[PDB]
């Protein structure tokens, strides 16, 4: 039943790089538009590349026959921008796009909650660190513009309340009060092997979860997503906006050569992720680093990654399964995705189900005495 509905070359504006590039994109009957840099030879989708629900814009600026589809993925807005060559094109696009989302188709208020800090401003909102006042609780809250518009895993910070104001869109997201992992990182320089092999299984425990229950692509994963709770587990964040970029959006250093290529991506993605933020956690570095963007670029997508001879055998093939340049050729990148990497015997003896039910016990307990406790907040432990 699935089947191409429109095909054909379009520009789109780059994710990162904000740059026009010639993509070949399929329009699918199940919702899915997906960009290649070549006409394909030719698998459960992904919702990240789906038009289900999104809104067209066709608009004449930044350049003149462009059109917009805008989207909410779970609590975040995301656009793709394309570009084709004549109004009449265009007006074939977005018509034939509108038409596949529509065959898809079949009190707490802001006054319960104390502002503390600004952690984010994005394009169509921003994101606020909040107490609620009745538990002294911390919470993420996104407050997106109303105008442009939860399933429960343990490593994944949860949706916990969400409400509207006459003209916002806000989601309140527990906020894990057991310290970013870049300050952990930070003050202990490097983690223990094992201390690695604990976070990394929680995380891919995650990532399984959202690619096979939710199909979803995380995308993000780095360092400074990752939290602890309390009790010294991994909390994977979710309190991201989308920016315009400065003049690029955001830093390169964590993103899959597939990702920077604005290249077709997958659950490989998440991998890639997986495998710098391993690399770092027991390198005491990131993979590739240098202060020019040219050369950066250069380095995710060219220069092969280098280990310490500190590191183990296992951890090396594991490290450099998951940084394989090629999605096709990384661990965790076949049909299997996650069970590649379960299966490695960097996690021997690992129970994955042990990991999902918190039975194994965190190597590092972080120093707060409750959930409420502000340690992690304060300036002057901080530093
Ligand atoms: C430089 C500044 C900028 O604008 N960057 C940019 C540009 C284009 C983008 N396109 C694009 O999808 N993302 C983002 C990439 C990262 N995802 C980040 C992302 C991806 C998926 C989810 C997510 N989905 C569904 C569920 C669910 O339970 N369903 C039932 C749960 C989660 C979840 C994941 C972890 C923690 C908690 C919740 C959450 C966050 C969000 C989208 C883009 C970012």
């Amino acid at each position: 039943d699935v089947a191409i509905v429109k095909e054909g070359w379009l520009h789109k504006r780059g994710e990162y790089i904000k740059t026009w590039r010639p993509r070949y994109f399929l329009l699918k009957n199940d919702g899915t538009f997906i960009g290649y840099k070549e006409r394909p030879q030719d698998e459960a989708p992904l919702n990240n590349f789906s038009v289900a629900q999104c809104q067209l814009m066709k608009t004449e600026r930044p350049r003149p026959n462009t059109f917009i589809i805008r989207c909410l993925q779970w609590t975040t807005v995301i656009e793709r921008t394309f570009h084709v060559e004549t109004p009449e094109e265009r007006e074939e696009w977005t018509t034939a796009i509108q038409t596949v989302a529509d065959g898809l188709k079949k009190r707490v208020t802001m006054n319960e909650f104390e502002y503390l800090k600004l952690l984010g401003k994005g394009t169509f909102g921003k994101v606020i660190l909040v107490k609620e006042k009745a538990t002294g609780r911390y919470y993420a809250m996104k407050i997106l513009k109303k105008e442009v518009i939860n399933s429960r895993h343990p490593f994944l910070t949860a949706l916990k309340y969400s409400f509207q104001t006459h003209d916002r869109l806000c989601f309140v997201m527990e906020y894990a009060n057991g310290g970013e992992l870049f300050f952990h990182l930070s003050r202990e320089r490097v983690f223990s092997e094992d201390r690695a092999r604990f976070y990394g299984a929680e995380i891919v425990s995650a990532l399984d979860y959202l690619h096979s229950e939710k199909n979803v692509v995380y995308r993000d994963l780095k360092l400074e997503n990752l939290m602890l709770d309390k009790d010294g587990h991994i909390k994977i964040t979710d309190f991201g906006l989308c920016k315009e970029g400065i003049k690029f959006c955001g830093t390169p250093e964590y993103l899959a050569p597939e990702v920077l290529e604005d290249n077709d991506y997958g659950r490989a993605v998440d991998w890639w992720g997986l495998g710098v933020v391993m690399y770092e956690m027991m390198c005491g570095r990131l993979p590739f680093y240098n202060q020019d963007h040219e050369k950066l670029f250069e380095l995710i997508l060219m220069e092969e990654i280098r280990f310490p001879r500190t590191l183990g055998p296992e951890a090396k093939s594991l490290l450099s399964g998951l940084l394989k340049k090629d999605p096709k050729q990384r661990l965790g990148g076949g049909s299997e995705d996650a069970k590649e990497i379960m299966q490695h015997r960097f996690f021997a003896g690992i129970v994955w189900q042990h990991v999902y039910e918190k039975k194994l016990s965190p190597p590092f307990k972080p120093q707060v005495t409750s959930e409420t406790d502000t340690r992690y907040f304060d300036e002057e432990f901080t530093a």
